[PDB]
């Protein structure tokens, strides 16, 4: 009885305190900081009684009560009852919400208030993150006190930022992996999900046999269920719970684990999911799945088991491939397999399966090998425009702060898997890929405005990025015509940094295309350097910002081109 008492004797109160606050500010996103710590005061003291006694009052209320009952003292149309109302907070979830404020001097504040400075920390991601991997937070929140207990106190501006800088660069890392993780068990299902961890444990851990890798896949995929449905409690302990499980079957699953596990506990768990994959002779896998006679007997037996078998065998042997690639080769041979073996000749037909996968394999190949050469031809800042041009001419509906949020993270895509060797290059940029497609269909899902992201996002999770991939130019969208609240400059962009002088450009690169998707060319590259030079004049001027005059200026003069 009393499920809370039982999460806060297996977490203990400071992690399970933190998970409460990242719960409240998940679900409830605008509501102020000092007001969430007070409920999770009462929270936490209600369940220290529930410790003390199991067989208290409410102590035997569910969680979604107890969690959903004041939630609501203080949307009010969710506060319905349980099986009910828990789902309102959840579709109400906002991906892209209304906040706007996201320095060494700032230091001083952590060490006026360490703990109030960390909870604060959890309370701004969590509320513009609301699918953020909750126990993963807690990994970067020690992480972020971490950092603070060693260069805050000779040059702090030095010791600091280099680690606040590649913490913040995996924190957006992790929330984008996480959301495709919560799309596509709340979009496309269960069996997608599942799917997904077989190849990319059968990757991992080609070493564990078809018995474990199925283990570790159900424990995973209810641990992420967990999670993205907000039982953010049951899904912490059960992935403490997964992460001893491992170590103490490591000769079962893979044997490079070894140095994860005498780790403490959220980096030991951390640490496996960052490890990297175990060391690949097998049979021919098309013995068993494309000349055998009874292909589409043992099909028919046990379908599911079948296709885990050989998405988990191809996996095994081709950590080369990326995920989403051996995903899209086991939904060919599914679909090979439900064709042919209700054909005449059955065998004759799906023993051709392996030169359909011929092309499929190749397209990725290509199309990485291509934009990497574009990518080293450019530079990540040009790359980061061709890619912006290439993006707002497929769908120019989407909002602008989108297509340079997609299009920026695509161009970082490039900087980080052109470098790898090509055995490891692919896994990188498809799978970052689709992470970052994924960011643009949950984006473009809270406002939808194009049919084609519509379609691209909602037809199937594995031709997810060929189908935006074959978009050229949306033919059927009227330009914009310039206005007030899309050409305005003035001389507040020259105290920028260089980053985000660089982010100005990049949006009115965009409005650049959604006033002629049709003109690219190189056309596009004398707009774009036009603009630029007029922000270095205007900039190193001897004015009061009335040079950025020059604005209805050169503007007709890219209406000339």
């Amino acid at each position: 009885k009393s499920e809370v008492a039982h999460r806060f004797k297996d977490l203990g109160e400071e992690n399970f305190k933190a998970l409460v606050l990242i719960a409240f500010a998940q679900y409830l996103q605008q509501c102020p900081f000092e007001d969430h710590v007070k409920l999770v005061n009462e929270v936490t003291e209600f369940a220290k009684t529930c410790v003390a006694d199991e067989s208290a009052e409410n102590c035997d209320k569910s969680l979604h009560t107890l969690f959903g009952d004041k939630l609501c003292t203080v949307m009010a149309d969710c506060c319905k009852q349980e099986p009910e109302r828990n789902e309102c907070f959840l579709q109400h979830k906002d991906d892209n919400p209304n906040l706007p404020r996201l320095v060494d001097v700032m230091c001083t504040a952590f060490h006026d208030n360490e703990e109030t400075f960390l909870k604060k920390y959890l309370y701004e991601i969590a509320r513009r993150h609301p699918y953020f991997y909750a126990p993963e937070l807690l990994f970067f929140a020690k992480r972020y006190k971490a950092a603070f207990t060693e260069c805050c106190q000779a040059d702090k501006a030095a010791c600091l930022l280099p680690k606040l800088d590649e913490l913040r660069d995996e924190g957006k890392a992790s929330s984008a992996k996480q959301r495709l993780k919560c799309a596509s068990l709340q979009k496309f299902g269960e069996r997608a999900f599942k799917a997904w961890a077989v190849a990319r444990l059968s990757q991992r851990f080609p070493k564990a046999e078809f018995a474990e890798v199925s283990k570790l896949v159900t424990d995973l995929t209810k641990v992420h269920t967990e999670c993205c449905h907000g039982d953010l409690l049951e899904c912490a302990d059960d992935r403490a719970d997964l992460a001893k499980y491992i170590c103490e079957n490591q000769d079962s699953i893979s044997s490079k684990l070894k140095e994860c596990c005498e780790k403490p506990l959220l980096e030991k768990s951390h640490c496996i999911a960052e490890v990297e994959n175990d060391e690949m002779d097998l049979p021919s896998l098309a013995a068993d799945f494309v000349e055998s006679k009874d292909v589409c007997k043992n099909y028919a037996e046990a379908k599911d088991v079948f296709l885990g078998m050989f998405l988990y065998e191809y996996a095994r042997r081709h950590p080369d491939y990326s995920v989403v690639l051996l995903l899209r080769l086991a939904k060919t041979y599914e679909t090979t397999l439900e064709k042919c073996c209700a054909a005449a000749d059955p065998h004759e037909c799906y023993a051709k399966v392996f030169d359909e996968f011929k092309p499929l394999v190749e397209e990725p190949q290509n199309l990485i090998k291509q934009n990497c050469e574009l990518f080293e031809q450019l530079g990540e800042y040009k790359f980061q425009n061709a890619l912006l041009v290439r993006y707002t001419k497929k769908v120019p509906q989407v909002s602008t702060p989108t297509l340079v949020e997609v299009s920026r993270n695509l161009g970082k895509v490039g900087s980080k898997c052109c470098k790898h060797p090509e055995a490891k290059r692919m896994p990188c940029a498809e799978d970052y890929l689709s992470v970052v497609l994924n960011q643009l269909c949950v984006l473009h899902e809270k406002t939808p405005v194009s049919d084609r992201v519509t379609k691209c996002c909602t037809e199937s999770l594995v031709n997810r990025r060929p189908c935006f991939s074959a978009l050229e130019v949306d033919e059927t969208y009227v330009p914009k015509e310039f206005n007030a609240e899309t050409f305005t400059f003035h001389a507040d962009i020259c105290t920028l940094s260089e980053k985000e002088r660089q982010i100005k450009k990049q949006t009115a690169l965009v409005e650049l295309v959604k006033h002629k998707p049709k003109a690219t060319k190189e056309q596009l590259k004398a707009v774009m350097d036009d603009f630029a030079a007029f922000v270095e004049k205007c900039c190193k001027a001897d004015d009061k910002e009335t040079c950025f005059e020059e604005g209805k200026k050169l503007v007709a003069a890219s209406q000339a081109a």
